[PDB]
């Protein structure tokens, strides 16, 4: 069975664990529940192919940024999540598909742009400049909300999708 090793990236509280846990568990988390699980697996369906998906759910805190060049290096490919009310949670995915391209030597990483929190009505990135920024890229973007398991799958799938088209 393919086994596809994501990684989770982006700034602190854009809601890369919410991401995480909607996709494995189906059950959305705030502040107060648990987020120290880092490592997830699922056997889950992606256009007809049962595969088996390992979610590498790093930290967006720059204390852990030396503990993301570590682990991730052994991923596949990467969700730059932000959070479409945080426009300098947008603007900080230039520092994480940047510490992306230098833990695996190449420019083009299977990768993936992943706006989150979008059931909030409070937008600070429109998607427009989020669908250029991921197109400058020449990555996908995605559209999700963990609260409402809006586009959840539609970004850790479409992700293996570009790791299958790498
Ligand atoms: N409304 C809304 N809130 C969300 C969404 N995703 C996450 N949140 C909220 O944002 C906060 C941070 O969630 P979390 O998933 O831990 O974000 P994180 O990026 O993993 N933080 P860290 O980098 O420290 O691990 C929580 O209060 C959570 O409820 C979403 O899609 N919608
Ligand atoms: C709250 C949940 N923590 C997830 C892992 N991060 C360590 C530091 N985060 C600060 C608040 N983040
Ligand atoms: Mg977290
Ligand atoms: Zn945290």
């Amino acid at each position: 069975m393919t086994e596809y090793k994501l990684v989770v990236v982006g700034a602190g509280g854009v809601g890369k664990s919410a991401l995480t846990i909607q996709l494995i568990q189906n059950h959305f988390v705030d502040e107060y529940d648990p987020t120290i699980e880092d490592s997830y697996r699922k056997q889950v369906v992606i256009d007809g192919e049962t595969c088996l998906l390992d979610i590498l759910d790093t930290a967006g805190q720059e204390e852990y940024s030396a503990m993301r060049d570590q682990y991730m290096r052994t991923g596949e490919g990467f969700l730059c999540v932000f959070a479409i009310n945080n426009t300098k949670s947008f603007e900080d995915i230039h520092q994480y598909r940047e510490q992306i391209k230098r833990v695996k030597d190449s420019d083009d990483v299977p990768m993936v742009l992943v706006g989150n929190k979008c059931d909030l009505a409070a937008r600070t990135v429109e998607s427009r400049q989020a669908q250029d920024l991921a197109r400058s890229y020449g990555i996908p973007y995605i559209e999700t909300s963990a609260k409402t398991r809006q586009g959840v799958e539609d970004a850790f799938y479409t992700l293996v999708r570009e790791i299958r088209q790498h």
